[PDB]
């Protein structure tokens, strides 16, 4: 509902990682995921921007696996992931056709180095 004025019909009901830090929509458009952290969270900022498809086998996304192989839209405006953790929406919106989506992984065992 954060898509005020510049509505988007509906958010990407899945995001499928396909390229290096890059998800794809159901609408077949590419979504660059970056990350920041908060005082008990990690927050992926996913941003829809056109890059050439070409499946990059996901060494990054295995090795990291903070951000998932797949996200799946969920009630209360959240996203489940394929790893069975859950990312709360902090916004879904769009600006001049660039969709952006803040996804906030609910409190995890954030061990040092890796989690």
């Amino acid at each position: 509902g954060s898509m005020a004025g510049e509505d988007v019909g509906a958010p990407p009901d899945h995001l499928w990682v396909h390229q290096e830090g890059i998800y794809r929509d159901e609408y077949q458009r590419t979504w660059v995921a970056v990350v920041e952290e908060e005082t008990s969270f990690l927050r992926a900022r996913v941003q829809q921007i056109q890059v050439p498809l070409g499946d990059a086998a996901r060494p990054s996304h295995l090795l990291t696996s903070q951000l998932p192989l797949m996200w799946q839209l969920y009630p209360e405006e959240r996203y489940m992931d394929n790893n069975s953790r859950l990312w709360q929406i902090q916004h879904h919106l769009m600006v001049r056709g660039v969709q952006e989506l803040l996804l906030k992984l609910l409190p995890d065992d954030r061990s040092p180095g890796i989690h």
